[PDB]
C-alpha cells in the first residue's frame, strides 16, 4: 500500500503524527474517522496523487500517531487540539495552505479547524457526518438508537475500554457493519488488517474513547459558541446514501448554517463508503478540487 | 437466602417462572429490575412476610425464568408479555387479587399490568423509574449519555450478546456502579453472587437484551396507545435520590397525570438502592401498604 508515498513520523508539538505524503502538486490533507486510520485512503491517495501532494495523516489517538492520556476534561481529544496537529504537520511539511478531505472524525477535525484557522484551508470535504452540534441537539429515539455510540463511548475511562478490550474485533466489526451500514464485502483484506491492527491496541482503544469523551463536552461547547458562523471556502458534503445519517436528516439542510459555499454529493452506500468505493470517491474529490480551484 | 420460602418453578403457559413465596397475609408481588433477579429481594422480603405472602418472582429472559429466543419483533419480551407471566403466576399461587411492587423492569412490568388488568392491581409500587414513554420521547444528550443502555442494548442480536458475553462481569458491574450510581459497598456479597450467576449466563444476556430491544420498540409504541389513562389503584413512585434519574427529571411531574393516586418517597442511594438500603425500602412499603389497604 501507498506504493512511492513517503512514510513520515512528524514531531509537532506535544505529540507525533504518523502520515505519508505522495503525489505533486497543490497540497491535500486526507483525515480518516472512527475506528479506522490512514489506511482508508489506500486507494484513493494513489488515484489522486497524479494532480496534488497527498497527505494522509492519523489522527492524535489513533493510528501510528501518539496516543496521550486522556485529561480529566477531555481537552487534549478536542477537535481544536485534533486540528492543531493537523495543520501544524501541514506546515512542518511546507503547507501553509491546503485542501482538507475529512471523513467522520477527520471531518469533524476539518470543520473545526476551517473555523479556527481559515486561512490554512483552501476547500473543506465532509464525509458522512452531520454536525456534532446538531447530533446531540436534535437527537431523539431514533438517532440514538442508530449512533448508540456516541454515548457508550462517552462513558468514563476505563469502562468503555475494559469492554472493548475484551473482544475489539466484535466490538469495531459492529462498528462497520451495524451503525456504519457496511457490509464485510465491502473492505479490501489489506486496509481491514491495518484498522484490526488498530483495534487490539489499548492506547488506541482508549485514545478513540476519549475523541467521543471529548465530542459531547468540549467540542459540543466549543461549536455551540460559533453558531452562526459559516465556513467560507469552497466545501463539500460527500454522504453515503445508504447510511443511517444520510437518511435521519437532510445534509443539505444541517450543512447550510454552516458553509457559505456548499456543493453536494454522495454513494450508493454506507458510512464507509470508502472502503468499498475508492475509485468513485476520488472521481468526486477531483471534481469538486477542481471546481474549488476555479 | 430466603430461609422458610417455599421454591417454585410454576409453568404459566409458554413459560416456566421461578419463584419464592413466603410469609402470611395479602398476596405481595416483588419485581425486579436489570441486571438483577428475585434476589434483590432477599432482606427486603423477609422483613415484609409477617404481614404479607411476599412472592418474588424473576421476569422472563431473567433468573432462574424461561429465556426464549427473542422473536424478530421482540414482541415476546414486551412488557405486556412479561405482566401476563406474572399475573398468570399471581392466578397460579390462589391470587386473583394483589400488591405489586417493581424495581426498574418490574416496575415497568408492573405499570403495564395495572393497565392491562387493572382489577389484578391492588396497589402498584414503581421504584426509580421514568415512564418508558417519557424516557424515549424526552431523550436529549443528558438523558441518552446517563441510561446509555437504552441504545446499546437495543441492537440487533447477537451483537451485544457477544460483546456482553467476551466479560459479563466487566459489563454488568459497570452498570451497577455507573448509569446505577450505587457503589460497590452497598451490595451484599450473598446477593452479589447471584446477579453475578445470571451476568454469566448466555441465556439470561440475550432474554436481558431481548428485553430491551422490546423497550426501544413495542413497549414504546403500546405506552404511546395508552396515553392519558391513569392507573387509579394506590400508587407510590419511590425513587434513589442520589441517582440519575431523580435529578435529570421530577418524578412527580412525570408520574403524576399517569396516576390518579399518587404518592411519593425517597432513599439516598442511586437506582440500586434496594441492595444498600433493604431495611429501609421495607419501612417505606410497609407504609405505603399500610396507606393503600385503609
Ligand atoms: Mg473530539
Ligand atoms: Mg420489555
Amino acid at each position: 500500500m501507498f506504493e512511492g508515498f513517503e512514510r513520515r513520523l512528524v514531531d509537532v508539538g506535544d505529540v507525533t503524527i504518523n502520515c505519508v505524503v505522495g503525489g505533486s502538486g497543490p497540497a491535500l490533507l486526507l483525515l480518516h474517522g472512527f475506528p479506522q486510520n490512514l489506511h482508508m485512503w489506500a486507494r484513493v491517495a494513489p488515484l489522486l496523487a497524479n494532480e496534488y501532494t497527498v497527505v494522509c495523516a492519523d489522527l492524535r489517538g489513533y493510528g501510528g500517531s501518539s496516543k496521550p492520556v486522556g485529561a480529566p476534561d477531555h481537552a487534549n481529544y478536542s477537535f481544536r487540539a485534533m486540528a492543531s496537529d493537523q495543520r501544524e504537520l501541514m506546515r512542518t511539511l511546507g503547507f501553509e495552505r491546503f485542501h482538507l478531505v475529512g471523513h467522520a472524525r477527520g471531518g469533524r477535525t476539518g470543520h473545526r479547524m476551517a473555523l479556527d484557522h481559515p486561512d490554512s484551508v483552501l476547500s473543506l470535504a465532509v464525509l458522512d457526518i452531520i454536525p456534532t452540534y446538531v447530533m446531540f441537539e436534535e437527537v431523539d429515539r431514533f438517532v440514538a438508537r442508530a449512533y448508540w455510540h456516541w454515548y457508550f463511548l462517552q462513558q468514563p475511562a476505563p469502562y468503555p475500554e475494559k469492554v472493548i478490550g475484551a473482544d475489539p474485533d466484535t466490538f469495531y466489526e459492529g462498528c462497520l457493519f451495524g451503525w456504519g451500514a457496511t457490509g464485510a464485502d465491502g473492505f479490501d483484506p489489506e486496509q481491514l488488517e491495518e484498522y484490526r491492527k488498530q483495534w487490539r491496541d489499548p492506547a488506541a482503544i482508549h485514545g478513540s474513547c476519549c475523541d467521543y469523551r471529548a465530542g459531547g463536552t468540549i467540542d459540543f461547547e466549543l461549536d455551540h459558541g460559533d453558531l452562526g458562523r459559516q465556513v467560507q471556502c469552497p466545501a463539500l458534503v460527500f454522504s453515503g446514501s445508504a447510511g443511517l445519517m444520510h437518511s435521519l436528516f437532510e445534509m443539505q439542510v444541517v450543512w447550510a448554517p454552516r458553509l457559505a459555499n456548499m456543493r453536494f454529493a454522495s454513494l450508493p452506500g454506507g458510512h464507509f463508503f470508502v472502503d468499498r468505493f475508492p475509485d468513485d470517491t476520488a472521481r468526486i474529490l477531483r471534481e469538486f478540487l477542481s471546481d474549488a480551484r476555479s
